C-alpha cells in the first residue's frame, strides 16, 4: 500500500531540522515559469493526486513505523521526524493539515502565473508544506501532456478549417497510441487522461478508468477506438499472403471503421495494387460510417503520406471540396501514426495543403517514432512566504547566473486584468483589493478535497479559441 | 484493482478476429533493434512485470465482465473475445497459458539480439501472445534507464581511474534526484530501481521498496542518502541570512556528510565569502566521513563547476594526488545536480580533467535541468513464428522504406559465439546445436514465475569491464 511518508525526496526527511527555529508557516507555490512556443498551459491533473494520494487518513501507526525503519537503513542514522508524523496521526486522525488553492482544472493560463499554492494549517506542521512537494510537482506530467496535445490540436484545427471550411471530426484527428511507449501502467493512465482533455480517440484504455474514478463524464466513456490491424496480424499470414490478410480483416470488419497497417512489406504496392486494384471492390462498397483507414507506419512521415495520397488519388474517385482541396471518397481515409510529434504534425498538414489535399483525408496517431519533460514548461514548486517568530517574510531564490530561475515573493494571488487577462500578484498585494477577487480556489484543506471538476468542465475549459468560434 | 483484460492497446482486443484461421501458435520476441551510441543494453525489469502483473490468477468472472462493459462503450460495438478469456478462467483457473524465456536480468547484451520470447502454451490462446505485448514492451523503460546509467557510469569510471588511479567511491558518484521529474509514483519506483543497478546513492525511496519486494538484496537496503538542503530551507531564513542558514545546517549535521545548495542568491559569493571565509572554521574541522558537499544548481553546468572548484581551491588547502591532479581536502566536496545528462557529464569530467581537477572532487545528480524514450534503443516486440494448420511458418516485417525496421524470422535463440560474444539464431537454427546452450531461460510459464534473480545477481551481471579488471 502507498505510504506518503516514503513518497518524498529522501533529503526532505531532514528538512524539519533546517528551517529557522520557531517557523510556524511555510507557504509555497507552483508555476510553469516563464522563459514563442508553449506560451499558455493547460492546468490539469492535480485532482487525481489530491484524491489518490493526499486525501483522508494518509498516516497510520504502521506507516510511521515502516518509514522509521526504512529511513534508519537509508540514512544509516535516525533522522526521521517520528514525532511530527505522530502528531498528525494523534491530532488529526492522520489527515494532512494542509491547505491547497488552485486554478480550475482545464484552465488555460499563460506561463509565469501561480497555478496552485500550498501551506500548513497547523504551526507544528510547518515542515509538511515542502514534504509533499515531490508528489505535487509530478502534476508537471499531466499539465505538459494536456498542453502539448492542445497545441497539436491548434495546428490541426487551423489546417482542417482552412482546407475544409469547418472543424468536423477535429476531436478524432489525433489518436493516442502511446500505451507501450510510456514508462509504467500508472503513467499510461495519467498521460492518456491528459490526451483525452483534448481528443476522443484512444487505444490507451487506462485513461478511461482514471477519468471515470477521479473526474467523471456525462458519457459512459470519455474516449473511443475502432478495430485496427498491427503487423503481427498481417505478417502471420505469410509474406505471400498480405492480400489474403487484408481481405479477411476488411471482411471481418465490414460495417465498422477499420484501420489496416499497410507497410509490412511495401506500403506503395499495398496501396496501388492490393487496395487500389485487387481488393478495390471491397473498399468502394463500404459505408461512409465504415471507411477503410490505411495506415502507413514507416519511412519519412511527410513523404510517405503525400505519396500514399497520390497513389490513392489515382485509384479511387477523388472530389474537390468547396474550398478547392482534394478529397478521397468517404469510405477511404489515411492515418499516420509514425514519427508524429508537434513538429512533424505541422510539417505534414502544411505539406498536404501545398499539394491541395484536404486535412479531411488524414488523421494522426501519437506513439511510435518519437519525450516531454518537467523542464519543457519549467514546472516548479517554490517556497515564497514563511512565518518565523510570528513575523511573516517574503522569500525567494534569485540565482546570479540564471535570472530565469528567480521565484516569486510573498503571498500570491491570481487575478483578472482590466483587459481580461491573468496577472499574478506577489507580496500579498492581492489584499489591496485593486485587482478584484483571487481566481484560485481552495481545493484541499485538512485532509479533504474541497472543490473538484468533472472531466466535462475540464474539456470545456480547455477548448481552443477557434472552437469557441 | 488492476485488470489485465484492460491493460492492452485497444486495437488488440480485435486481433483474435484477424490472425489466419487455424492458427495454433503465435511466437513473438523482444529486442533492442540495431540502428544503421548505446551498443549494449542492460536487460532489466521484466521480473517486476511478471510478478506484479502477469502471474497467478489474473482472470476472474468480474474482470471479464468489467472488460466486456468497457469495450462495448469504447468500441461502440460488441467485439471482445469473451469466450477466449472464459476459456483461460475455466481451464487454467485464470492463469495465463504463456511461456516467456528471457536472458538473465542484469545481462549486458549487444543491440539486435533476442532478449525475451513469448508464446502461447495452449492452441486456443494463440491470441494471447500479442495481447500482452503492451505490458511487456514497457520493459523498455527499466532497460533504457539501467542502460543509460551504466553508460554514464562508464564515463565516470574512465575519468575517476585516470585522475585518481582507482575507482573508490564510483558507486556514489551519480545520485538519483529524479523523483519529482518523472511522470508518476510507479515510474519513480521502476526508474529508481534501474538506477540502483549501477549506483547506490538515491533520493528516490520508492526504488528501495520495489527492489525489496520483487528482487531482494542481502543488504537491508540497496540505496542510501545523506542530509541535504533545498532552496526552501536556505531561503526561508531571509535573503540577508544565508550565512545563518548555512551555519545552522552544517552544525545540525556536524557528524554526517551534508549537501548544501549554495546558489540561492550568488553561488560564487557563497563559496568564496560564506564557506570560504565566514564559516570556513566550521568546514575545516569536519571529519573525512562527514564532508560538506557544496551544491551549485544553476548556470552553465561545466562553467559553474570549474569556477566553483577554482574558488574553493584558493580558499582551502588543495593537494596534488599521485596522478598529478588537484584534490580538495577530504572534508570538502562538490555535487553538480543540474542539467546532468550523459552528454553534459562527459563535458564536465573532461573539462575538469583539462583543468587538472581530480574526479575525486565531484559527484553528480540526475534529474532536473534535462528524456529517454522507447526509440532510443529501438525496444520492439514482434511476431516471428506462427503455426497455422499444423505448419510452422517464419514470419516478419520488412518495410520497403526502412530496412532498420526489418524483424527476425522464425524461432529464436541466443548463444555465445566462439569468441565469447553474442549471436541470435533465427529460423530455429538453435536446434542444430552448433552454438552451445540457449542463453534464454524460461522465467514464466502458465501463470508461474519459474526463475527469479536477486538484485545482487543483477548488479553483478551488470558490472563494467573496468570494474571487473
Amino acid at each position: 500500500e502507498f505510504n506518503i511518508l516514503l513518497a518524498t525526496d529522501s533529503y526532505k526527511v531532514t528538512h524539519y531540522k533546517q528551517y529557522p527555529p520557531n517557523t510556524s508557516k511555510v507557504y509555497s507555490y507552483f508555476e510553469c515559469r516563464e522563459k514563442v512556443k508553449y506560451e499558455e498551459t493547460v492546468f490539469y491533473g492535480l485532482q487525481y493526486i489530491l484524491n489518490k494520494y493526499l486525501k483522508g487518513k494518509v498516516v497510520t501507526k504502521e506507516k510511521i513505523q515502516e518509514a522509521k525503519d526504512v529511513y534508519k537503513e537509508h540514512f544509516q542514522d535516525d533522522v526521521f521526524n517520528e514525532k511530527g508524523w505522530n502528531y498528525i496521526l494523534e491530532k488529526y486522525d492522520g489527515h494532512l493539515p494542509i491547505e491547497i488553492k488552485a486554478v480550475p482544472e482545464g484552465f488555460v493560463i499563460p506561463r509565469g502565473n501561480v497555478l496552485f499554492t500550498v501551506e500548513n494549517t497547523d504551526p507544528e506542521c510547518y515542515w509538511l508544506t515542502n514534504w509533499i512537494e515531490t508528489i505535487l510537482v509530478q502534476s508537471w506530467y499531466p499539465i505538459t501532456v494536456a498542453t502539448n496535445f492542445r497545441e497539436q490540436k491548434k495546428i490541426l484545427a487551423k489546417y482542417l478549417l482552412e482546407t475544409s471550411g469547418n472543424l468536423d471530426g477535429l476531436e478524432y484527428k489525433l489518436h493516442d497510441f502511446g500505451y507501450r511507449g510510456v514508462s509504467s501502467q500508472e503513467t499510461a493512465g495519467i498521460g492518456a487522461s491528459a490526451h483525452l482533455v483534448n481528443f476522443k480517440g484512444t487505444d490507451t484504455v487506462a485513461g478511461l478508468a482514471l477519468i471515470k474514478k477521479y473526474y467523471g463524464t456525462k458519457d459512459p466513456v470519455p474516449g473511443y477506438s475502432v478495430p485496427a490491424a498491427e503487423h503481427s496480424t498481417i505478417t502471420a499470414w505469410g509474406k505471400d499472403h498480405e492480400k489474403d490478410a487484408f481481405e479477411h480483416i476488411v471482411t471481418q470488419f465490414s460495417s465498422v471503421p477499420v484501420s489496416v497497417v499497410s507497410d509490412s512489406y511495401d506500403i506503395y504496392n499495398a496501396c496501388e495494387k492490393i487496395w487500389g486494384e485487387d481488393l478495390r471492390h471491397l473498399i468502394v462498397s463500404r459505408s461512409t460510417q465504415a471507411p477503410l483507414i490505411i495506415r502507413p507506419d514507416s519511412g519519412n512521415p511527410l513523404d510517405t503520406v503525400l505519396k500514399v495520397l497520390e497513389i490513392l488519388g489515382k485509384k479511387f474517385p477523388v472530389t474537390e471540396n468547396s474550398k478547392g482541396y482534394k478529397l478521397l471518397p468517404p469510405y477511404l481515409r489515411v492515418i499516420q501514426g509514425d514519427g508524429v510529434d508537434i513538429n512533424t504534425l505541422q510539417e505534414i498538414v502544411e505539406g498536404m495543403k501545398q499539394k491541395m489535399w484536404s486535412i479531411e483525408n488524414i488523421a494522426f496517431g501519437s506513439g511510435g517514432g518519437l519525450k516531454l519533460t518537467r523542464d519543457l514548461l519549467n514546472c516548479s514548486f517554490k517556497c515564497s512566504y514563511v512565518v518565523t517568530n510570528g513575523l511573516g517574510i517574503n522569500v525567494f531564490k534569485d540565482p546570479v547566473a540564471d535570472p530565469n530561475k528567480r521565484s516569486k515573493k510573498g503571498r500570491l494571488s491570481l487575478h483578472r486584468t482590466p483587459a481580461g487577462n491573468f496577472v499574478t500578484l506577489e507580496e500579498g498585494k492581492g489584499d489591496l483589493e485593486e485587482y478584484g477577487q483571487d481566481l484560485l480556489h481552495t481545493v484541499f484543506k485538512n485532509g479533504k478535497v474541497t472543490k473538484s471538476y468533472s472531466f466535462d468542465e475540464i474539456r470545456k475549459n480547455a477548448q481552443l479559441n477557434i472552437e469557441l468560434e
